[PDB]
């Protein structure tokens, strides 16, 4: 479980990559709404390149290209965005350089990257870029560091989320050998949808999902593997969602409160 982000006092940079819509801006959200509601106060910001926007969606409101903490959050801004490098790097500091502005400075980004896959050049525009400069001044020393600086693990972590099912996986497995050529700390997972223990006609599908499971434990002991229960619109509704995400969820519990969190969103059973 993701307590030890819950609670990282060290980090910079959060990145919630899961390219597939699978409540991945969820995550990201309860990813936040758990940081900045464990550290009581330290407002962390939340952006997210999700060209989509569910993110604005997600909380019940409409944020942009700026900051707007969130009513109830004493601490938690929002924003979100869409060559393609011109979109990371310059509006990339766009949030940089905005937010030595408009205040002072404001603790970290949990960055929702774009579920379009396109983050991937998102996030090795500085690389290839100080090659650049070291064999044709100010940035340019800032790269050479901050590359450094993304490369260092106490900073910049990545984290990953699923549903069960084998497609993401395989994809999770690509994908992660792609994050470590960049050489970006990783050690983290979150999977969505899960059912557990009449709904066992439902149950049965659970059966399957149990198995790839077990595939994801056994093919990754150096990672988290966060078991998430089952998109929620509301704070609240989202604030509950995250309190699995931090402490370890539990069948005993998961029953009774997400029996509760499921007739909130009106969902004598019946699938189809
Ligand atoms: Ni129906
Ligand atoms: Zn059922």
């Amino acid at each position: 479980n993701l307590h030890s982000l819950i609670t990282s006092t060290t980090h910079k940079w959060i990145f919630v990559g899961g390219k597939g819509g699978v409540g991945k801006t969820t995550s990201s959200c309860s990813i936040a709404i758990q940081m900045a509601l464990s550290q009581p106060n330290k407002q962390f910001l939340l952006i997210s390149t999700d060209p989509a926007h569910n993110l604005s969606d997600a909380f019940g409101e409409k944020f942009g290209k700026d900051a707007r903490k969130v009513t109830g959050m004493n601490n938690l801004s929002c924003m979100e965005i869409d060559d393609e490098a011109l979109s990371f790097m310059e509006v990339m500091k766009h949030i940089k350089r905005q937010e030595q502005g408009e205040g002072e400075t404001f603790d970290t980004v949990i960055f929702d990257t774009a579920p379009t896959g396109h983050t991937l050049r998102f996030l090795q525009l500085p690389n290839t870029l100080s090659k650049l400069l070291e064999k044709f001044n100010e940035l340019k020393a800032n790269v050479e560091t901050i590359r450094q600086q993304f490369t260092d693990p106490d900073l910049t972590t990545f984290v990953c989320v699923c549903i069960s099912e084998f497609l993401s996986l395989y994809e999770t497995e690509r994908l992660i050998q792609e994050l470590i050529s960049y050489d970006m700390d990783v050690n983290s997972i979150i999977v969505n949808q899960l059912l557990f223990a009449n709904c066992k006609r439902c149950q049965a599908r659970w059966k399957m999902q149990k198995k790839y499971l077990d595939q994801i434990d056994e093919l990754y002991e150096d990672f988290h593997v966060v078991k998430m229960p089952l998109e929620i619109r509301g704070l609240n509704n989202l604030t509950k969602f995250s309190q699995f995400l931090n402490k370890e969820y539990n069948p005993i519990t998961d029953g009774k409160v997400i029996y509760e969190l499921e007739d909130k969103e009106g969902l004598h059973h019946h699938h189809h």
